[PDB]
């Protein structure tokens, strides 16, 4: 009597057709074109020794138009203007993309979840969703030339950029910054020594996935218990989850409504999760509690929204 | 010293450019516009009383061009012909549509991947990537309206589509087509008791997978022994793996070139997985050995 359920991307038409090559010197990365705009991450105009200690404001300066070379699959784009918003580029081009969605530039909040389109030399290679960590970083997927790729949500009728891809942090987790080019987190766009801080898992998110599991029919772990907000804190706090806050109890509220499982009844299931294990069973396929589904993914996916 | 590893589908784009919605009746479904024709599945022309026992040659006699209903955005899209290949139908229409990509029909094996765009009347939810399993199905996301979403791989700029959805069974799995219509396994297109068969593990995914772990440096359960082949089939038969072949060895052999781990010295460390468990740590963040990644797959993400 179960239905599947899965991480889901967005489909990735509507950014594909944005995606350009930006070249500065020897360095080529990823480009967002919109309009007679291309966006880009402003490293691309620094060699391996600039990136040590990089003056960003000297050394665009020192660059002409001619110095990009910008290329939307075989056809060559003309900067005729160069700036920079914090850590993003900005290349006036003489033409507008023809195919440029109606869009937004966002900043999302820790716990929500975008996908990303990872680009190589402007061509898209692959779709995967991930979640914006407690500690400002993504479990994502990135080679070397993988920069300037973009995160995105779709909502309703528009595309809310809200990641620009910008680095791999030693232990394999990535950073990036909005499209307004403010870094998430506390890194900075040179190749100084910096480190994810210690994570938590998103406890709104593991319950909308329990949530999740059992809209479809995968419902063994239920109880018959009920929590309280703060008893519920407390077992939370031992195994590395967020706080619950109020808040998030009211973003819950719809998968409560849907399923007429109470969020506190909800949460003295996840506590007995915590507290003795998957009993040998998976849920929705995964032996582990997933924390990369928001509510309004269940939502989405339960739905069949379309885009 | 890690870097990571995703499930990733393909960009679908190309695949997008090609949904549309066919109508027959009150029957709407997903269709994939190439060319100047519309594959669908054959049962948009049921009923769901037809759906109980349908004779398909039965009920196509009797529609006209007229009874099916195209639109490609809301452009409809005029129908000059419909004829039936096994259980997909054929829509000759009047437009080749532009972007067609280049394409291929493919059958594909148990063990291999794709990735599915999920769609609803015509319109895409979602992309996602899955393996189809021994037994036939896949473990996908489907609700009603999704049949015709189609599963593909994309090589460069060629679009091999190799799946079109068309049933979910009751333990929540999914079945369909190829694009000559055929099905994968044993099922039929009518609402009659099936049900998934007994699955198993695919070893030689398994064996990728872990290959994966040590190129994106997360190798704590690797081991320093070695195994041939019978040994490790005789202990991986044990946990429902399937039988591993030389023919799995050799495409295997990318991953163990870039390595330099020989295929069954990651048996043995495979072998010791199965016998001990992990024992409450996780390779490349999952609790349980993954067998939905291919060897290619692992090449193209890592490359």
């Amino acid at each position: 009597g179960s239905s599947g359920f899965r991480k889901m991307a967005f489909p990735s038409g509507k950014v594909e057709g944005c995606m350009v090559q930006v070249t500065c010197g020897t360095t080529t990365l990823n480009g967002l074109w919109l309009d007679d705009v291309v966006y880009c991450p402003r490293h691309v105009i620094c060699t391996s020794e600039d990136m040590l200690n990089p003056n960003y404001e000297d050394l665009l300066i020192r660059k002409s138009n001619h110095n990009f070379l910008v290329q939307a699959g075989n056809v060559q784009l003309r900067v005729i203007g160069h700036s920079m918003q914090n850590c993003v580029l900005k290349l006036k081009v003489d033409t507008a993309n023809p195919k440029t969605p109606k869009y937004k530039f966002v900043r999302i909040q820790p716990g929500q979840t975008f996908s990303v389109l990872a680009c190589y030399n402007g061509s898209p290679s692959g779709v995967y969703q991930c979640a914006m960590r407690p500690n400002f970083t993504i479990k994502g997927s990135f080679l070397n030339g993988s920069c300037g790729s973009v995160g995105f949500n779709i909502d309703y009728d528009c595309v809310s950029f809200c990641y620009m891809h910008h680095m791999e942090l030693p232990t394999g987790v990535h950073a990036g910054t909005d499209l307004e080019g403010n870094f998430y987190g506390p890194f900075v766009d040179r190749q100084t020594a910096q480190a994810a801080g210690t994570d938590t898992t998103i406890t709104v998110n593991v319950l909308a996935w329990l949530y999740a599991a059992v809209i479809n029919g995968d419902r063994w772990f239920l109880n018959r218990f009920t929590t309280t907000l703060n008893d519920f804190n407390l077992v939370a706090m031992k195994y590395n989850y967020e706080p619950l806050t109020q808040d998030h109890v009211d973003i819950l509220g719809p998968l409560s409504a849907q399923t007429g499982i109470a969020v506190l009844d909800m949460c003295a299931s996840l506590k007995e999760l915590l507290q003795n294990g998957m009993n040998g069973r998976t849920i929705l396929g995964s032996a582990l509690l997933e924390d990369e589904f928001t509510p309004f993914d269940v939502v989405r996916q339960c739905s069949g929204v379309t885009f």
